[PDB]
């Protein structure tokens, strides 16, 4: 219950101004009552409000230069007094001066030589969803947000440093990026480029990283400020000759492609969470770049890894179906004559000329697990375990269960060396999601991907949400069937002889898979005949409602936004096999420079056609 | 990896201008540095760039007449020097002159009497999807594309030949057709008609074929430049009397209908691949023309061929169900008591008075195959075998399996003369797609067609795309069921006694047909009870997702574009039974001329109503 303290103190603002007749005249334009306040006696200049205010704080906050200049002969040092703490740590009147777009107080508090080096790093000033705004803390950082032109010109003419950085290391240029009024603040980008003039030996400010290592170029990408990205792009592209309707411009491509792990661009559009950012893939240098990364040595060296993979599964299944598999030897099946099993999975029979063939069929698989184990000993070391789930679901949640493939297929070889009876429990799991993970490769072969994308987005958000609701409407009828047939002999009509199978038999009855029980040779008890019917009108309702649960997402799908999610998925493939596959088979994308007056920067061009 | 060489040489353009101070001044407006370049010494006039450039090439390409005229006293012969090779084979400054819409250099390089006979047949200039533009190679061919009026007037006043043809034989008039800015280039059609004046004895240019035999009338049709087609149509139609709101105009109809195999119009809208072309059927002379070809002696002589066809199938099925069919005579069924068969298909029993009736019931069918064999001995000779598949899917993919009907129904008579045991393997196939091909005739009977059209577009693009995805999610569970019931006796619960039926029994379980395997008399092994359930929540997912896989196409369907695909399908019928059925029963469409001051051209009229 944190946010209550915001408001408790904010009414305490209205408390302290209420008791104070000086601050009562700081509310409105009571300059003639300010004449009644300062010339008649010595009131102290430190009349602190709820979080430590003075008059020109309150006066400029309630839009009053007329109350602001009359304290100047009263107290010139109160410009040097910031607001105290805990929400507004270091806030001065200069900062709220530009909040109200002007009052000409900006020259007037600069007539008391106010300091732009004041940093208001308080609670409400850092980036958080509990604060509905974000501004940085330097005053010129605020003036970029408010889109007030000559105000920015005014303070740089009085000693403003543009290269100053926030609590996170973001300069003022980052702060212009994170404004939700995007094109309306775009015009102040090049204005703040216009005061770069002294070229520092480290940066001309547009390559400045923050303490999360983001130059504000790609910070616009990882936030997805799309229209600002283009205006930022146009200075960086190097256009060559134009040929009538077409133009052979030439894009920069320095930080865009993967280079030596400097947190390159493409992995950051993947690993972010804000889904408006993925529309940066619809921008002119980027969509065609990933196309050539996907057309040439994209899918055919991807699907080649797919091609060996189902062969790995085929050589798994043949060494899965041929099993030790002896006849029934220890005992006859005594209990109940229900133990309908005879096979018992042999201890140490391998020397036959069939069992050598399965052995080379075997150990290729368990070593093949250890290959995809060694994929993850750096990769679990890379992005943790618990937030690795936070890496999964957005792009490749098929990646995680190929590892639970490996846990089971390793433990079943541990199982065969011990030869315990519980052998099928891995071998069930180790077979089914082996095949179920070949649909991860459906993205590579064309036109087959997007349903498998839509497979993903229906199961993890809708069907498991449905399976919450479905797993309780069963348990009524299932247990209601279970008690209603405790009365009856399970010799005939034996679906419900005990409670654990009574759930399962109801469950498969729920999907209308089983015939619907009914002897028709004896009588059935009376409430069976309606409750099963009372299950039926539910069975025709909610799975039919589940059929249309699909549709309310599907109108939000393909007509609008699965097609982007397909190619958003294709690049989550792209940087990841770029990373995991080492060099000397991938040549990195685009043309290299260094032979053409360009140097170490590699480039990429495209044609077009205008009007 | 071909397209890399485009860019490697295109940076080499920027390499050669970089080393050359003459070409450095050819970049921008360095005429005072051109004073520093030519008057002071004799620099050679052949300073070749990457693919062989000179200065006025580079100057006019970077929009500089001011650099262009200063080399004229330096080198007047460099107009006669084309760009060298391998991309731009024969490109001169005259060609790039009209690319930049003007510079008044067009008169100025004609002051050195430049040649419009220059043909730039280089790599980037022919029609290809690797080139984003298409222009032809004569300079007047370029000026039609750029839509620059008096520029076209200027060069014809200096010796331009309009009748010149490209590498493919297309003249300049074809080049105006293939511009993607369609109405914006439409105004230059009649302008280039306006300089026809000398009537040549062969053509007045608007009947010129190319080396694929396309007069640029129907070339607009086969590409589907719809709005240009109408403006091209209006001069060709011959309007008669107007009666207030109605007008009895009279359309030309020379090349539109099928005539003596001169690659007529209607078959070309069918056999093309670009699906924007089929909207030429929505144009005023064409839609009503095919209507009268379909209303009168269209369907009733089509459905008549349908009417004999199911009678052929009925007289096939009666000679399919009555079979030789002897009792069990060679041996008792010894193995396993599973060989539940007794019939063995008699060798040479035909003389009974029932078996003569099936014999006349027989040989009508195998001869009836040979009729639809003789349809194809010219037709396989017509359009090949492998690209005949490229004829199938767009219109009548039902046509191909009536031929695999014929292969099987021929081989089963080969089979009865040998009387091998494998008799049902054709007879299964020869029966099922015999009936399944009567739905080809669903297009003829009204309102029944479009679902059978939608049958086609769901199976060959979506369900076989689904059956990729579905055939792997089965094999997990199916083999997982197969290993989990290797343990168990297949006497009771015998769905999965071996692997080949284990797939099929899972497959029909997947569509929730089979009952779902459960004895309820014995115990079942433990991972059966969840993995079958783990099959169930997939079984309620993806075939339910397949249900809505239909819908994302269906919103792209009937609300917008199946109704055109229906009548696009009806004319693919129309020219084909026009072709395959010979004369003396079809009278060719429209009214004949030759009695009415019109001659050999046959015509067709229509009424209307305007505002
Ligand atoms: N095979 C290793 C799994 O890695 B996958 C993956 C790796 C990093 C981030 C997200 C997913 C994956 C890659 C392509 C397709 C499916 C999954
Ligand atoms: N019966 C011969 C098959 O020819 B069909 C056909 C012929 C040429 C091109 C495409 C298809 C066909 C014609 C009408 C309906 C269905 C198929
Ligand atoms: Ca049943």
């Amino acid at each position: 219950s944190w946010a209550q303290s915001r408001d408790e103190q904010n009414l305490l603002q209205q408390k302290r101004i209420w008791e104070s007749p000086l601050l009562l005249a700081a509310k409105d334009n009571d300059v003639q009552a300010l004449n009644k306040l300062l010339k008649y006696e010595d009131c102290k200049v430190h009349q602190r409000g709820a979080m430590g205010e003075t008059a020109l704080h309150i006066a400029a906050l309630y839009d009053n230069l007329e109350a602001a200049m009359v304290l100047m002969e009263a107290a010139p040092e109160l410009v040097f007094e910031p607001m105290t703490s805990e929400l507004y740590e270091g806030q001065t009147a200069l900062h709220i001066a530009v909040v109200n777009q002007n009052m000409n107080l900006v020259r007037a508090l600069l007539a008391r030589r106010a300091s732009v080096s004041a940093r208001a790093t308080g609670t409400a000033f850092r980036r958080s969803p509990c604060n509905l705004i974000y501004f940085g803390e330097h005053p010129l950082s605020f003036a970029a947000c408010v889109n007030s032109e000559e105000i920015v010109r005014l303070l740089i003419e009085h000693g403003a440093d543009i290269r100053a950085q926030d609590s996170l290391g973001n300069t003022v240029l980052h702060i212009l990026i994170l404004q939700p009024n995007k094109t309306f603040a775009c015009q102040m980008y090049n204005l703040l480029l216009s005061y770069d003039r002294h070229g520092d030996h480290l940066q001309p400010l547009d390559l400045v990283p923050n303490h999360q290592g983001l130059t504000p170029f790609k910070l616009a990408g990882v936030e997805g400020n799309t229209v600002m990205f283009q205006h930022l792009m146009q200075k960086r592209k190097h256009t060559q000759w134009t040929y009538g309707p077409l133009t052979s411009t030439l894009y920069d491509l320095t930080e865009i492609d993967s280079s030596g792990d400097e947190q390159s661009l493409l992995e950051l559009i993947i690993t972010t969470k804000k889904r408006e950012a993925r529309q940066i893939l619809d921008q002119t240098p980027v969509k065609e770049l990933v196309s050539l990364k996907w057309k040439r040595y994209g899918r055919p060296y991807f699907c080649m890894l797919g091609a060996i993979y189902l062969l790995y599964i085929i050589c798994f299944t043949m060494c899965c179906i041929y099993r030790p598999l002896k006849p029934r030897t220890n005992n006859r099946t005594s209990p109940r004559d229900n133990t309908l099993l005879q096979q018992k999975l042999l201890q140490e029979a391998y020397m036959t000329p069939k069992d050598d063939i399965r052995l080379v069929g075997e150990l290729v698989t368990v070593i093949g697990a250890i290959i995809i184990l060694l994929v993850e000993v750096p990769d679990i070391f890379r992005m943790g375990v618990t937030r690795f789930f936070g890496q999964t679901i957005l792009g490749g949640p098929f990646h995680v269960l190929i590892i639970t493939y490996a846990f089971m297929v390793l433990v079943t070889m541990v199982m065969r060396l011990i030869s315990a009876s519980g052998e099928v429990v891995p071998m069930s799991f180790a077979l089914v999601l082996g095949w179920c993970n070949v649909m991860a490769f459906a993205r590579g072969f064309q036109m087959l991907g997007p349903f498998t994308i839509m497979i993903q987005k229906m199961i993890f958000g809708d069907l498991m949400r449905f399976c919450w609701l479905m797993a309780v409407v069963i348990l009524g009828f299932a247990s209601a069937f279970y008690i209603i047939f405790q009365t009856e002999d399970p010799e005939e009509l034996g679906h419900f002889y005990d409670y654990p199978m009574a759930l399962f038999s109801t469950f498969e009855l729920f999907l209308t898979i089983i015939d619907g029980p009914a002897n028709y040779n004896v009588d059935l008890p009376f409430m069976y005949s309606i409750t099963y019917a009372a299950f039926a009108i539910i069975a025709t309702l909610l799975m039919l409602n589940l059929l249309i649960a699909m549709m309310g997402d599907t109108h939000w799908r393909v007509a609008h936004e699965r097609d982007e999610l397909w190619r958003a998925q294709i690049v989550a493939t792209t940087v990841m096999l770029e990373r995991k596959l080492p060099r000397c088979l991938w040549p990195r994308s685009g043309i290299c420079g260094r032979e053409y007056g360009l140097g170490d920067r590699w480039f990429l061009r495209v044609e077009d056609r205008q009007d």
